[PDB]
């Protein structure tokens, strides 16, 4: 049960573009990691964990993007005018394993800026993480068959989509029922984060389906391109909005370092 990446030889332009996409993603996440670390001091204690979760996400994704980059250059060699598969192996499956950690972190930092606490926070986080883990795990099993069994990729993806929809319903319901509690005008900002999340996370099932409608070397490139757009949107851009909401609410709650931080800009 191979992946479609192992099926093709690659032109130098295709190979280097994919490598440059992954290495670019590493640099963006580690550059954002520094930003999230420095602005941590400008967030009130109640919200500071949300910015720390951005730091964990940046290193988690950055390590897996660097991992994918070197595996790409390990597994292929330029022979007779094209990059051909060598002794080693490349696989998008390590992305799925990493999602088991990064997705709960992304969801947790949203619940924190929604001002959920105590029993409701733990309760809502447990249902969301369980739904997300069911989405990822059924998706992982599905892509094992992206070459061998296209019908199984479809059926496991339908199961995965059911968890995805239920997960989004919980997220959206909590957002619209707790919007009134949010400070500094961030009741307007949080609805924008929900829509950004809808857009960015939907890119992943689209990349999952690439083997069904573009099973060639250019579809390998398009999938990595979609992953890159989705990774930056769902982690970096999303994290900046979460951090903005965290600081804005900190300032409205009387945190002086937050108020000063916004004043200078
Ligand atoms: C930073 C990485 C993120 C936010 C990854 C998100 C992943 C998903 C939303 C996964 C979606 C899937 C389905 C809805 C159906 C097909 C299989 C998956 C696992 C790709
Ligand atoms: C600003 C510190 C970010 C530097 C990123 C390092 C890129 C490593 C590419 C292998
Ligand atoms: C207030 C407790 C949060 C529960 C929201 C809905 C959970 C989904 C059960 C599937
Ligand atoms: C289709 C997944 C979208 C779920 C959003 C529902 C939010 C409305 C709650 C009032
Ligand atoms: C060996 C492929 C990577 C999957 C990790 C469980
Ligand atoms: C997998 C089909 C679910 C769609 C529900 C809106
Ligand atoms: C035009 C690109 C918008 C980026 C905002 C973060
Ligand atoms: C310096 C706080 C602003 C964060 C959002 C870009
Ligand atoms: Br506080
Ligand atoms: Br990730
Ligand atoms: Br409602």
């Amino acid at each position: 049960m191979k992946n479609i990446e192992s099926l093709f030889d690659y032109s130098a332009g295709q190979f280097e573009f994919i490598d440059h996409l992954l290495t670019m993603g590493v640099g963006v996440h580690f550059a954002a990691l520094i930003f999230f670390l420095v602005v941590s001091q400008f967030v009130a204690p109640k919200y500071r964990i949300a910015t720390a979760l951005s730091c964990i996400v940046m290193v988690s994704a950055g390590l897996i993007l660097n991992s994918q980059a070197v595996m790409w250059t390990d597994a292929y060699a330029y022979v007779d005018g094209s990059y051909q598969l060598q002794d080693l192996t490349f696989s998008n499956g390590y992305r799925y394993v990493n999602w088991m950690a990064t997705i709960p972190c992304l969801l947790l930092q949203l619940l924190i800026v929604l001002n959920l606490k105590g029993k409701e926070l733990f309760s809502t986080a447990t249902w969301l993480i369980l739904a997300a883990w069911g989405m990822i795990i059924t998706g992982y099993v599905g892509q094992l068959y992206e070459v061998d069994d296209i019908a199984q990729l479809m059926i496991w993806g339908a199961v995965s989509t059911a968890f995805f929809v239920v997960m989004n319903w919980i997220v959206g319901t909590k957002i619209f029922k707790n919007r009134a509690t949010m400070l500094g005008g961030t009741d307007s900002t949080i609805t924008k984060v929900f829509w950004l999340m809808m857009f960015a996370w939907t890119l992943y099932p689209i990349a999952y389906l690439v083997p069904a409608f573009m099973n060639n070397a250019d579809g390998v490139v398009l999938r990595q391109l979609l992953f890159t757009i989705a990774d930056i949107s769902s982690k970096v851009i999303y994290g900046l909005m979460i951090t903005y909401i965290a600081i804005q609410q900190s300032a409205a709650a009387g945190y002086v370092p937050a108020q000063q931080a916004l004043g200078r800009i």
